[PDB]
């Protein structure tokens, strides 16, 4: 039972918090938007006039914030207000370069920092089953860990400072382009005649498999929870999987990479979220059809 | 059951010398004398053109390299055959090429399948091919204890051509996926993210596919990867190249939007032309090239 101040309480950080109190932890909110602080606060959560009051008195700082720019300026305006050697954990998903400049920010300050970027969505989060990709130190991760197991399915210790957020943005650079390819193989399939079951029964058993196909299958029918069942309502939307592609063309352009189907894909999925970032990202399909 | 077994290369002459393993009569023909002998050596009654092959046959199997080839051999044969004779084309072609030979089959009055088959010549020699079959069921139950001898599985596709249009895109895709792994692996590395933590991450996560769990592009986390010895096949770029052709002729010939597979197939016609032997993993040292 640690006190842990958090800062930023909207989709993913309400039902976060609201598992750190289930858990016994006295959590200390903040969020500017006071819809999101008034929702919290009926889960337990004492919220705060202020980030540097709510971080005041805590044991750990957990950010769940929109961008580097906002993480940038929330580690700047409380720094200073909490207690020499507070754990600071960044869980929003931000650049790599953001990500080691906040944390060597935090340092600076006298404070421990790791980022501990997450995968699953809303419905992992009120679940408690996210996975936390860790960069940081290790142990500082072994401090971490009792704050972070209630919110978790998943903990993965990827490296130094800003690992976390580097393999987040890998595997999904990969996801989208999977999720184009999908598409197109099963566009290609209706053209050939061949059908979306046989393909669908053909890929899962064979070498192109992935969760792009048998969870996530873009056409009405072989898997019946998909998106493509329903609407394609999220699921994981386009604006997201937009956002992450950004991070990793962000990633490609700081270190000179080559990444050619990366590259593709997110220009692709930044043409589709100019009208369709409220639909599942495996609604690309549409583009790809006549 | 005698089976005339015309293409007795790289994949015919090992299916075959299952074929004979398995108690079934092969013939054989193939018009170059080392996989004839040697086809021979193993079995299989090698004859002096394709239409005496299949004059006793109950099934003729053609493991051929294109089309064009495998439209001239049934041509060919067809008048050879006995009637109601099995033909099963196991060649990887294009799903016109296929959809036309079947019709071709049909016309004479014998049964036809596309089977093209996944799994290379070591899975050849296994017996453990993967056969993806187009054609009428009824058909497919007849043919199948032709095929169990040479197989790990098969699978029913559809009616004619299928089978091809399962294999091409599977493989369209693979493509893709091979691509977008190595540039993953080669982010991570200038990120300074490690290959192990990388591998650890995706393989647990949405983007796990075979190109990582199995064919990680890297030296070190699957150590069974061609990455650890020197890029031997395993899967050449050759091959996969030759797919992607396929890939690309069933997009043109569709009007199809495949923007991915089609970028996949110029990184892979472009990789062959210095790497045709080298498995097709070995592609991440080529995304310099595209710079
Ligand atoms: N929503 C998802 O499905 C999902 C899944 C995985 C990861 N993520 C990542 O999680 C992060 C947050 O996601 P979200 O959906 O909860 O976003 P959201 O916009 O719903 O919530 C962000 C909250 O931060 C608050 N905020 C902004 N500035 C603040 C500050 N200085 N102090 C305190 N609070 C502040 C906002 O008012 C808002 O309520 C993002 O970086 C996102 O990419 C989201
Ligand atoms: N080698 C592989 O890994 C592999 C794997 C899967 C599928 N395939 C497909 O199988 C087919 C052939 O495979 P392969 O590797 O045996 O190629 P191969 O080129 O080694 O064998 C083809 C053989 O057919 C012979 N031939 C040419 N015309 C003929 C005719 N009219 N009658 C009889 N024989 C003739 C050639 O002399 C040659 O020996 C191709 O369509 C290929 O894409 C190959
Ligand atoms: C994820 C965590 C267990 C906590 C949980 O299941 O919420 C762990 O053991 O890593
Ligand atoms: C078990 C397998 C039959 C092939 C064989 O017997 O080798 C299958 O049904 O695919
Ligand atoms: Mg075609």
């Amino acid at each position: 039972m640690t006190t842990i101040a958090f800062l930023g309480l909207g989709n993913m950080g309400a039902p976060m918090s609201a598992n750190l109190v289930g858990a016994g932890h006295v959590v200390r909110g903040f969020d500017p938007a006071p819809t999101a602080a008034s929702g919290a606060a009926a889960h337990g959560v004492a919220v705060f006039r202020s980030a540097p009051e709510a971080v005041a008195e805590a044991d750990v700082v957990i950010t769940m914030l929109p961008t580097g720019e906002v993480v940038r300026r929330c580690y700047t305006d409380v720094l200073a207000a909490a207690r020499p050697a507070t754990l600071f954990i960044d869980s929003s998903t931000i650049s790599v370069t953001d990500a080691r400049e906040v944390h060597a920010l935090a340092e600076s300050h006298g404070m421990l920092q790791l980022d501990a970027p997450v995968s699953g969505g809303v419905k992992g989060a009120a679940a408690a089953t996210l996975a936390f990709m860790v960069g940081g130190d290790e142990s500082t991760l072994r401090r971490a860990r009792p704050v972070l197991e209630p919110m978790a399915g998943k903990i993965i210790h990827c490296g130094a400072a800003g690992a976390g957020q580097a393999a987040k943005v890998c595997n999904n650079m990969v996801l989208a382009v999977q999720q184009i390819a999908i598409a197109e193989a099963f566009v290609l399939a209706e053209k050939l005649g061949l059908s979306a079951q046989s393909l669908f029964d053909v890929i899962t058993g064979a070498t192109g498999n992935c969760w792009a196909v048998h969870t996530n299958c873009p056409v009405p029918g072989p898997v019946p929870t998909s998106p493509a069942n329903n609407d394609f309502k999220p699921g994981f939307s386009t604006a997201l999987m937009n956002k992450d592609l950004g991070l990793a063309m962000d990633a490609v352009a700081a270190t000179g990479a080559t990444a050619p189907l990366g590259s593709h894909a997110a220009d692709i999925y930044a043409k589709f979220a100019a009208d369709h970032a409220d639909l599942d990202f495996s609604a690309v399909i549409h583009t790809l059809r006549a």
